[PDB]
């Protein structure tokens, strides 16, 4: 346990070498990036190694190509009590500030992150617009699936089923 954060140096190293291969390699891309996924799910859950591996792991990987590692991120610090820096990282990844425009409707791009940013905003107190802002994207979730539903379409179509399921019991809960 005390020679764990010489550990944690040794995984940033590794990281790096694996990110020179990334750079170099360009058949390699998926490869690597579920190596550090399943490495990442292996070390701890210290938010301050998290971060660590996850700017070493950006200069090559934005946010925007990789969502499932940071919305990961955001929701270990929004457990962690630092909903802050799990907003942030939340306004990031969606590419606009729900917070600034209140009267617009939360972005349908990216459901699991703006489903992610409705529960984190549901762990900030705001529960009514939190409610509506549920209604909202469920509606257009359903209306977005019977418009988009095609036989090309499947393995998206099981991931928005599954991301409606979770959206319809947290309507439940919540009301
Ligand atoms: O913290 P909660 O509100 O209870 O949400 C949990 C949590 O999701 P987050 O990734 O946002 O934290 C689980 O993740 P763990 O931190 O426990 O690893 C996730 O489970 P998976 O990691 O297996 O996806 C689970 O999802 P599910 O209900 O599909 O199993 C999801 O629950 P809710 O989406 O219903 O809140």
């Amino acid at each position: 346990s005390r020679a764990y954060g010489a550990m944690v140096s040794c995984h940033m190293l590794s990281e790096l070498e694996e990110v020179i291969q990334y750079k170099l390699v360009p058949e390699r891309r998926e490869i690597i990036r579920q190596i550090w996924w399943e490495r990442l799910q292996g070390c701890q859950r210290i938010v301050e190694d998290w971060q660590k591996i996850l700017m070493v792991r950006s200069l090559v990987v934005s946010p925007h190509e990789d969502m499932r590692t940071w919305l990961k991120y955001a929701s270990l610090c929004g457990k962690s009590g630092r909903l802050a820096l799990a907003h942030k990282t939340l306004v990031l990844l969606l590419g606009v500030d729900p917070s600034r425009q209140l009267d617009h409707p939360l972005p349908t791009v990216h459901p699991q992150v703006t489903y992610a940013y409705m529960k984190n905003m549901w762990k900030s107190a705001r529960k009514i617009d939190a409610f509506q802002h549920m209604q909202h994207f469920v509606q257009t979730m359903q209306q977005q699936a019977q418009h988009a539903i095609a036989t090309e379409d499947q393995q998206h179509k099981q991931e928005l089923h599954k991301l409606m399921a979770r959206c319809f019991l947290k309507l439940g809960e919540w009301q």
